[PDB]
């Protein structure tokens, strides 16, 4: 089997992408944030504290004839940005782009943190990291991809995120029309539960490529590109007037600047992030200070190849017995 679904930016900055997901019988369609950095499929629901719902579409398990309470199961998650959510668990039928999993754990939110409430466009998350990170207790549950894998034509999914435009998540096949050149595959460590890999280096604009190993994760659920402070300093040094602002929380730059590209290495191949992709716009409405899309990971503990990087590529998440990642230009 295969599936194919369009993913759409939630706003004009590509802060996140939403993909429609059918849950239950009859289908209830929710727009979920597909997140290769986590492993829970959780939704706003009829059980969510009413004051914490503000415009999201909700899953109502009592209206699904295929929903079954997973007795005794609870979940609770905290994300790298400080947000969180928790609740109980149903199993139900879940379909993405024509690909159907029966008995998928659907984690129903009883509580969500304010950042989720405040974002009316995101109805939940669909985790695509490794199932060892799933938070369901006392019986850990499998991700949608893990449940679907055996049925797929090939045990893979691909992320093709657009710049200021829709893109595509495919399951079970490589669309060879969706990229240019070849796909370069690189080794993955699953020891932390992430799609963790080692980039071979970087370049700033037209500058020389610096060969250096940069371990990080491919994370569709993180907006920006988070890299070591040395690398980030070298990038922003090429932008007149750019500086790290402790009060804003990262590098800012004059909105009148033209940003240089940033290149990262995948083996001997190179992915070029155009400068435009690094502009996240005014820090507040009407400001002439703009927020940068490349930021230091020094306070995180891990480097993160988020959407800024991933949307410059066609990315293959190969879930074979020994997983690998693939990157191609597009």
């Amino acid at each position: 089997s295969t599936g194919s679904a369009t993913t759409t930016p939630i706003d004009s900055l590509d802060d996140a992408y939403i993909t429609p997901v059918q849950i239950g019988t009859p289908a209830q369609t929710l727009n979920l944030d597909f997140d290769t950095g986590s492993s829970d499929l959780w939704v706003f629901s009829s059980e969510t504290t009413a004051s914490e719902v503000d415009g999201q579409t909700i899953y109502t398990p009592s209206k699904s004839t295929t929903a079954k309470l997973l007795s005794g199961a609870t979940w609770s998650i905290s994300y790298g940005d400080g947000s969180s959510s928790s609740g109980d668990v149903y199993t139900d039928t879940v379909s993405v782009g024509g690909l159907t999993v029966t008995g998928q754990a659907v984690e129903s939110a009883k509580k969500v943190s304010s950042s989720f409430t405040e974002d009316s466009t995101i109805d939940g998350l669909l985790g695509l990291a490794f199932s060892t990170l799933n938070t369901v207790s006392p019986t850990q549950q499998k991700t949608f991809f893990d449940n679907a894998k055996a049925s797929l034509d090939s045990p893979v999914f691909t992320a093709d995120l657009g710049y200021h435009a829709p893109g595509t998540y495919n399951f079970g096949f490589i669309d060879t029309t969706a990229y240019t050149g070849s796909i370069t595959y690189t080794a993955v460590s699953t020891k932390q539960g992430f799609w963790e890999w080692t980039s071979t280096g970087y370049a700033v604009g037209s500058g020389t490529f610096k060969s250096t190993s940069i371990d990080g994760i491919a994370d569709t659920g993180t907006t920006l590109l988070y890299l070591p402070a040395t690398v980030v300093s070298a990038y922003w040094a090429q932008v007149s007037g750019a500086k790290s602002s402790s009060s804003v929380g990262g590098y800012v730059f004059p909105c009148s600047a033209t940003l240089p590209s940033f290149t990262f290495g995948v083996g001997s191949a190179r992915i070029v992030i155009p400068g435009d992709y690094i502009d996240f716009g005014p820090i507040s409405t009407g400001s002439s200070s703009c927020f940068g899309g490349i930021q230091s990971s020094a306070g995180i503990g891990i480097n993160i190849f988020g959407d800024v990087a991933l949307k410059a590529a066609f990315v293959v998440f190969n879930g074979a017995t020994t997983p690998t990642l693939g990157f191609a230009s597009k």
